[PDB]
């Protein structure tokens, strides 16, 4: 699974991409419906 | 996508999806670590 294809399946902005880990958790929180 | 999806794309294990954004974050991490 590559930076590029997390980028695209979770919507992600060029600012969002900087910090891929917690971005992954927080796009992972919205995956279990809490936000 | 659901919850099973991303167990799929992440190659999830049993335990791990039981605390999913963590389990999120740590296979985010392994990108190259
Ligand atoms: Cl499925
Ligand atoms: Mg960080
Ligand atoms: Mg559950």
């Amino acid at each position: 699974l590559s930076e590029e294809e997390i980028q695209r399946i979770f919507g992600l902005s060029s600012e969002q991409i900087k910090s891929l880990p917690e971005e992954x958790y927080k796009k992972x929180v919205e995956x279990t419906g809490y936000l």
